[PDB]
């Protein structure tokens, strides 16, 4: 889109490192400013000490609430505390040890102040907790793909998993109390002091997430094919797992670059113009794409390596095409899974997927948009798979049990690698052949402006409410504002025929909606489903 | 000196993590009697590092707050000019400066738009200010020059421009411990917003009025005249906009082989003992910069505060020593404004090439022990038409013989290379040739070793009587000095001569060792002769 899409970034387009991390100490933010306030939700809270919204006092009093909140529910073993490659993950991960440590938390660190991944996080505590001991937790400082500028931290209960809205609301309003109340009652002492207490011990946790990745994935078969493999790192936490990857199973994996650095520099810029480390962005991934001839596969993650892309000599897959793939495969080569073991799918990904699914004959469960709505499933092991369209999944180990409740990108990048030297056939030509069979859907999103007025008039809908019969030439068969799997609240509305579909939601950042649509009939079928999309949903929010 | 690694590109594994260390200046704190992490404020100020406790956010509201309260003592009502290079720990050190200084009533002027000052400009400043007889001004250098990217630096110039003689230095030194002490009781500070809403910082564009000043210095017209094709390495130094500017507004044909500023300085060549060391006198450092030597006519580096320069030639880079006679027998003789009484100061350790240059013009040598502050009163009331140092610092006058810098100014002697060129039509490099021919080809050497500190202090206070021995190589003893010739001041050491060369001993100031100069006239195997000796002697008169 921007003029400067796809472009090396420049000089000019950087921040300064030391200047904003200064920020976070020296401004704070404004009481009764409403936009400085902690906005703890499902991927935690996030914001920049530049627009003092990522500062101190917020690190300080979310670490607080999330000590109390951890108390409250019997939580007594270790808080696994991860950070990326973010410049504000390095000061929000020592005000996060100064609080735990001031609670009496024993806190559990990478050693040699390395980085994270949030699945390594995720998987640790699912790990740790196998054991039947106290119960560990979790804390992954992380704005995810965020720009340099930005900084995040999100909290991981016991099963491993995103914090759920029951969570992450009084963790929100706990922290603001506290922030308005000057910070009085958020228990701190120095680093010093906190690395005295006895309270923080620094371990490896790659060695143990790399070599349990063949209980996941096959990687003596991935071994055994000999394919050339890239990988663009990304500059992201998961830089050191993918060079002990390649050391410890042999690969022949080339890391396209091994910069770390916290003005992201080497980074092409997005479609927007930021900086911003989006595996599933054609922009942001066209240093890996021009060398795409060079690999049979390649692939890269964002920084806290939740999200996954996968590059062949074709380009960049898109995202909804290899959920497709990813779970017409393993479904049919994960031998130890029971036959109730289920696919978890977000209702704005890909028909695609129900079509695999019900060729397989598996059971298909339509949740809300959101990562959270699959955790409880792969937990307990009645999900195998979940995924979103935005590039994030997970799925079993070989026996059928949790590796990692959270999002893990290096899964899903190494499962590419799988099918690959399994099958002989990259996850592209597999995509190719279920267009084949199913016909080629054309997937697209829309956005526009809304007011706080139809934005919470679109979030309470009743079915009923579209006056429409058709559309795009066919009958309406579904009219939802729940979700068919879990009969939650999508907040909004899908609408499909045989040929078709669309959902309408709110965002969540902006004053907008987002509309979702796909047509099994082709590009030109889709722009009339768009049409009518956006028809229907300005007469359903008209009053 | 030299490692395995000299020369080398750095690599990621050499790299510091900029926003770990900016969170421990403000996180981590000086321990309570340990020498280490007092406040050290000398001849260049205090340096040190977050990380090593030595420069943390104690010491520089410590040292802020003892400059604040020593100017007033001095009477000095006017703005302090605060300039910031680009290592990471300015950044934080400029703010707790600026709200220092603002909650004690100081008027403040910085670089608008956060930006980065040479400490010439700072000096110019300063003078410029001053010359216009209202309240008087000084400043604040925030750099630690060549040292590490870990490292951080902060000094003092008062109103004569210059660098901090001993007694304003230990005056500082002494109450910034106290207050340190104290538990920095009697600091007052205020926060960032406050002082930036106090009316108390101005921002201003600082580069156009040194730039456009240039013109009264160096002869511009005749360099733009020359058409030379110029190359410049910035080394991701507080310079680099000055160097866009200078090319700009006097059109040359100036290029920049890199415009990377990056608080890592990761594009650096490793010095000769294998760290990243900005040092534009080492060839190691500058290996990048010497790859295209003959892309240009002249080519200029210059370290990251901008008072020290680096001159090459598709010759490769001049030696010091050598460029410091070209200049001054180039200025004296084309500097027709300036009085028969205007006079050459040179550092005793500098080489005798200078000695016999000004011997030759018929003007006045002033000796002075190390160290530029000794040229300060002498620049400031243009009795010094020029002060330089062996270790590639140097200035001089304005073409009427008022100050332009009273520090060392890396910007005005790489123009002086150009101006040489296009004048004169032979290079500094050349030139040097033709003095060799006149006076000899000096061979010149550093030595160091360890000694005790007992044999350390005892170097400080010898006399000359105490040196028995009458002859140095083969040659008789003609001077055995304690004190500087030119100003009295004692060069705690020894210095020893005859006609055909000299060395001198004193203590280092940062480690166990001594150094020892050494020169001869009669070349290297006699220079060699000349370092056997001086370690003889050396040896014999410290017990
Ligand atoms: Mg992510
Ligand atoms: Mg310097």
């Amino acid at each position: 889109i921007h003029n400067r899409a796809g472009q090396p970034a420049q000089q000019s387009d950087l921040i300064n490192v030391a200047q904003l991390t200064a920020q976070y100490y020296v401004l704070k933010p404004e009481a009764g400013n409403a936009e400085h306030a902690v906005k703890f939700g499902t991927s935690g809270h996030r914001g920049s000490a530049g627009r003092h919204s990522f500062n101190e006092p917020h690190i300080l009093a979310i670490a607080q609430a999330i000590a109390e909140e951890r108390a409250k529910n019997g939580i007594t073993g270790p808080c696994y505390v991860g950070k990326d490659t973010h410049a504000l993950s390095e000061p929000a991960f020592i005000s996060v040890l100064e609080v735990l440590a001031a609670n009496g938390v024993d806190v559990i660190v990478q050693e040699n102040n390395g980085f994270t991944p949030t699945p390594a996080v995720s998987n640790a505590i699912l790990v740790h907790n196998k054991k039947g001991g106290p119960l560990a937790d979790g804390i992954v400082i992380t704005p995810s793909h965020n720009p340099p500028e930005d900084g995040g931290i999100k909290y991981n209960p016991p099963n491993g998993g995103p914090a759920d809205t029951n969570v992450t609301k009084v963790v929100e309003d706990r922290a603001n109390a506290l922030l308005a109340g000057g910070l009085q009652g958020v228990k701190r002492i120095s680093l010093d002091a906190a690395m005295a207490s006895g309270h923080v011990k620094a371990v490896d946790l790659v060695q143990p997430f790399v070599e349990g990745l063949a209980d996941i994935v096959d990687m003596a078969a991935i071994q055994k094919a000999g394919l050339t493999l890239g990988v663009d790192p990304l500059g992201g936490s998961g830089i050191e797992y993918w060079k002990r990857i390649a050391e410890h199973y042999k690969l022949n994996l080339t890391l396209v670059n091994d910069q770390v650095d916290q003005t992201f520099r080497f980074m092409h810029l997005d479609k927007d113009g930021a900086i911003r480390m989006d595996c599933s962005s054609e922009c942001a991934m066209a240093g890996l794409l021009a060398l795409r001839d060079k690999f049979d596969l390649a692939f890269a993650n964002d920084p806290d390596y939740d999200r996954h892309g996968i590059v062949t000599p074709a380009g960049l897959m898109n995202p909804n095409h290899y959920l497709a793939v990813a779970i017409n495969y393993l479904f049919q080569h994960r031998p130890l899974w029971g036959k109730d073991v289920a696919v978890g799918k977000t209702l704005v990904s890909s028909a695609m997927i129900d079509r695999v699914v019900n060729d397989l004959g598996r059971k298909l469960v339509e949740v809300p948009v959101g990562f959270k709505w699959f955790v409880d499933g792969l937990f307990d092991g009645s999900f195998g798979f979940g995924g979103e369209e935005s590039a994030g999944a997970s799925f079993l180990r070989f026996d059928g049990t949790p590796w990692s409740t959270d999002k893990d990108g290096i899964i899903m990048c190494l499962l590419a690698a799988e099918i690959t030297a399994v099958t002989g056939k990259n996850p592209q030509e597999h995509y190719n052949e279920l267009a084949a069979r199913f016909g080629a859907p054309s997937y697209n999103r829309l956005q526009a402006s809304a007011t706080s007025a139809q934005k919470a008039a679109l979030s309470k809908l009743s079915p009923e409410m579209v006056s429409a019969s058709t559309l795009a030439g066919d009958p309406i068969t579904a009219r939802l504002t729940a979700a068919p799997g879990n009969g939650a609240s999508i907040g909004g509305l899908k609408v499909m025929t045989d040929n078709g579909w669309f959902a309408a939601r709110p965002s969540g950042t902006e004053d907008a909606y987002k509309i979702y649509c796909e047509s099994f009939l082709g590009e030109e079928h889709r722009k009339q489903i768009e049409k009518e999309a956006v028809e229907i949903v300005s007469e359903v929010l008209k009053n």
